[PDB]
């Protein structure tokens, strides 16, 4: 209750469209505290309608859980406004989502960065599992970039709260992430922490291919059919077999045979200490992590919260 | 000092966008920092300093900026970056609320007692840190206290007066007569700063010529008791304005006294009607959006 602020329409205004997604439309907004004349920039996500007749109460009940997460790699829901539409408010991060970032820096992202992103994403998911929360829609598009050295997972639980209409699960490119889903989730709508591990594997594939679309050209209606016959996402050219084997274990049919998020943290952090042994990238060396000076600059301006330190090289 | 705490910016990676204000030390701009290889523009605050009385060496300007970048305290502004061209430009975090002097004036009819007493607590905490680092401000005033949130203020521009080279009505008498600047003379200006807050931004010795302040202090005259101040508050202010600098209070004793008074604020400030400190919900909203650095909890009422 003390973690979630209930906003009124009178104290915030949408001032710029930022993008649209499977869950709603993102705006750059301004919050005016009562009695003040300043405008604080915020981020606002106006959600699509739900398929269920959800009352406000329990919409607020899931928002209370969204506002209760405390981890450097999980987005905390800061505020909510229940008007005609449901509007979620969080801190504005000028870098956007990680999927767009790797697409904008495809020839300039080094190994140290890619491996550290996989560590931080697994750290966030491991926290969500500790909170016994299942994301259901983990993907690079749902990873937000606070700084290039600090990423955070967002939109956990929005898939279960909003839901998706039955026709989308059998349509092409709908509000259903078929190409990120575990097979048990496609066949029987079973969502666990272990199906999150599957989507984590696809998310890592997204980063290592610098934002390539998974199963591109393959119809979503045939994904369960090709997965049943043993076909998986191909090995990215920069990935050694050690990295590719990790991805393949998250896509195992037996959900309990997939790795745990706490074991994914350990394995990727060991690889981050010696990044050029596990990722082969052209000119990888001159793609350093930032100096102490510049990160101290990044942190003082944009990231005054504390996080783990990014895993350094040998 | 770790040189790693001061980033030297170049003109191409930052550009001024809007004037925010002017002072005796320079002009304040709202700026945007564009990181190299980044398509983002981060809002910053930029202070371009005016010409120094006597022209200092570039090493010295750079040597003192390293000290300004070395302070680590929730109530002292840390210098984040500098750009040394023809002019000197200082870069710090952008704070949308501005200075405490304008804030207390704009809320002349809205300010509650817990804000005023806690602001005094925080200013003394910032000054005590500067005293611990043996840095002398020389120009502590309400205009030089910045508002990050209404519950969080920070001191700025320490040492700029000595680098650039006159607030007569904020200075201790030893500073007027002989230009003696100590942590003790900073205590004098702290009292005037508190008097500013308790009068909601009133000008000290308004209508009195600055050239006559030296005589008015020597005959024992001081700033009057603010209408909302009980004598406990006013006695603290008068003790910082004692002629004997060694008899003035120390910043560590000002922290304790104002924190005691903040625990029962309406027993020490008599205000007609203002607004209390924010809920836990509104406090974490302010901080999750705007203020994520480490602070001690603001002193609440018993
Ligand atoms: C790529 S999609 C996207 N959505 C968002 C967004 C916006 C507002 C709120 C939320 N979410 C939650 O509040 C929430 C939901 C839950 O279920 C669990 C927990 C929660 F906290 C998300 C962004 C985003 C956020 C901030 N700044 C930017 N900046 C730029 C340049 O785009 C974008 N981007
Ligand atoms: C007194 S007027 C004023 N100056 C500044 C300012 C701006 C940039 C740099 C500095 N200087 C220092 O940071 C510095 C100086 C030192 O010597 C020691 C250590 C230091 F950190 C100051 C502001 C200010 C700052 C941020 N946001 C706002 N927002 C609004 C709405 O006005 C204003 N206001
Ligand atoms: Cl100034």
């Amino acid at each position: 209750q003390a973690l979630l602020r209930i906003l009124k329409e009178t104290e915030f205004k949408k001032i710029k469209v930022l993008g649209s997604g499977a869950f709603g439309t993102v705006y750059k907004g301004l919050w005016i505290p009562e009695g003040e004349k300043v405008k604080i920039p915020v981020a606002i996500k106006e959600l699509r309608e739900a398929t269920s007749p959800k009352a406000n109460k329990e919409i607020l009940d899931e928002a209370y859980v969204m506002a209760s997460v405390d981890n450097p790699h999980v987005c905390r829901l800061l505020g909510i406004c229940l008007t005609s539409t449901v509007q979620l408010i969080m801190q504005l991060m000028p870098f956007g989502c990680l999927l767009d970032y790797v697409r904008e820096h495809k020839d300039n992202i080094g190994s140290q960065y890619l491996l550290n992103w996989c560590v931080q994403i697994a750290k966030g998911m491991n926290y969500l599992e500790d909170r016994r929360l299942v994301h259901r829609d983990l993907a690079a598009r749902n990873v937000l970039v606070k700084t290039p050295q600090h990423v955070k997972i967002t939109d956990f639980g929005l898939a279960k709260l909003l839901g998706a209409e039955e026709k989308e699960y059998h349509a092409e490119g709908g509000k259903v992430p078929i190409k990120w889903m575990a097979l048990e989730s496609i066949l029987h709508r079973i969502y666990t922490h272990q199906s999150d591990v599957w989507s984590y594997g696809v998310t890592v594939w997204e980063l290592m291919t610098f934002g390539s679309k998974p199963y591109d050209g393959i119809p979503a209606s045939e994904i369960s059919s090709i997965l049943e016959k043993g076909e998986r996402l191909p090995q990215p050219p920069i990935c050694t077999i050690d990295v590719y084997m990790i991805m393949r274990k998250c896509w195992m049919i037996d959900a309990d045979s997939r790795p745990k998020f706490r074991e994914l943290i350990i394995e990727f952090s060991k690889m981050a200490r010696d990044p050029q042994r596990y990722l082969v990238i052209q000119g990888d060396e001159r793609m350093h992590l930032p100096s102490p000076t510049d990160s101290n600059f990044y942190r003082a301006l944009m990231d005054e919260e504390d996080m783990d330190d990014v895993v350094d090289a040998d």
